[PDB]
């Protein structure tokens, strides 16, 4: 089955709400889909535990009924990187329990997109970046570029350590992060030439609740 | 003679006012100095032409008295990236003039400092970037971090692509640009963990006008 891996020039970027354009996308089309946001930090407590947003809106954007744990195992409420906040509380955040989760959503769907935690190279542990884990998985990656001054060079260095890892950048997703500005166009046109991946689409600047807005039809998964 | 090159995890995160404090340093240490920002973007209107605050402030942080233009050769009004504005106004940035002012820096100075223009990859044409004119050059790299979310992958990013290209990752500087947060020194521990090169200081969050704050005493040279 098919399986993405969703990364972003930085955090704040709009991997959330281009990962909900594309399960969109993707349930339009017919598939069985599944968001996995293996470790989030910055989770808000309920009767049932905490609970981070982005994982609620991979969730709520799912086609199937998915339980919150099966979503993302790993939830701490700090908003730090992952690594700092799970020496802290002593719980160790492990590859092989994120593989056995998407193992786990491969079960019953058959496109599965994964999000990731900040950029590229964000820590898990001292020894283990999530780059790391995406490496061992060899999952196909999607580039969130949030269109801003700086972005050029964000995802220009992002693309060329995803080559040198040996994996396949399967694409990239144009985000209107603030209304738009005097250099749009060019700044779209640049980012079309210089990353090494087709452009699927770009999601406009959608001030109220984007996350729940319907952005599929924003992506043109045949392009993927 | 010395001659380093200065780059940033991104735009906006202290790119320049590390370059004073480097300058500083090196004032200090006996050194003839030299601030050199070849290629500016989002400059100010005087009698004399456009000139940038960049620019200015490592013309004002040399130990010589230098000419704005041997300063600053290209200067470009608009904030966007110079291979925008730069093709707008039809004026070319050529690599050979980029290297004759510094050549042109090192007829007195010993020790010279670059400021690059955004990240590492900034675009200076449609097919020259500045991290081809820092590869032709063969200049050590000084990379400046602005310590906030996110800047662990940056500074990855960064740090991986130039030791790809071949060249020397010299050393790092730690920049607060905001007050002091939480999971400051947890922060400083990672970056000095993950950086190939030696952290040569850190400059305090410094609220009013940084550029001209007394902060060489922030970088040890001798680390160098
Ligand atoms: N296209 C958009 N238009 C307007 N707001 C957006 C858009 N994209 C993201 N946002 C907002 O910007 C912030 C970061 O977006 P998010 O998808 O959570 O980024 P990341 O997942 O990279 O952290 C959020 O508050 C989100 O609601
Ligand atoms: N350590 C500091 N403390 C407080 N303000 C800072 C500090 N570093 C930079 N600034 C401010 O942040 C902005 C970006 O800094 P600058 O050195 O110009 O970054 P870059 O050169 O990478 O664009 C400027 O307004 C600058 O005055
Ligand atoms: C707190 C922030 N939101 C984020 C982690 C950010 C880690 C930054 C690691 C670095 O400095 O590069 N946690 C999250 O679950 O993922 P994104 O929000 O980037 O999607
Ligand atoms: C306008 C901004 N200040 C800067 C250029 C930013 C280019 C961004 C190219 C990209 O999107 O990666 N011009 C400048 O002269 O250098 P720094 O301010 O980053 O020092
Ligand atoms: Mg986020
Ligand atoms: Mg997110
Ligand atoms: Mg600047
Ligand atoms: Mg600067």
């Amino acid at each position: 089955s098919k399986r993405y891996f969703v990364t972003g020039t930085d955090t704040e970027v709009g991997k959330t709400v281009a990962s909900c354009a594309l399960l969109q996308a993707a349930k339009a089309a017919g598939y069985r889909t599944a968001g996995y946001k293996p470790v989030a930090s910055g989770s808000e407590k309920t009767p049932e535990g905490l609970r981070n947003s982005d994982a609620l809106a991979l969730q709520r954007n799912s086609s199937l009924q998915l339980d919150y744990a099966t979503v993302n195992p790993y939830t701490f409420a700090e908003p730090t990187s992952p690594h700092i906040i799970s020496a802290q509380e002593g719980r160790p955040i492990e590859s092989l329990v994120m593989s056995a989760g998407l193992r786990a959503l491969e079960q019953q769907a058959d496109w599965v997109l994964v999000e990731g935690a900040g950029g590229w190279f964000t820590p898990l542990s001292d020894t283990f970046t999530f780059a790391d884990w995406v490496t061992q998985e060899q999952l196909p990656v999607i580039l969130v570029v949030g269109v801003k001054l700086g972005c050029i060079n964000h995802a220009m260095l992002t693309a060329q350590v995803i080559q040198h890892a040996g994996l396949t950048l399967a694409g990239w997703v144009a985000n209107d992060v603030t209304p738009p500005g005097k250099r749009h166009a060019e700044y779209m046109t640049t980012l079309t030439r210089m990353i090494p991946a087709p452009l699927l689409g770009e999601i406009p600047w959608l001030a109220e609740n984007p996350e729940n807005a319907a952005t599929g039809k924003y992506i043109n998964l045949a392009l993927l």
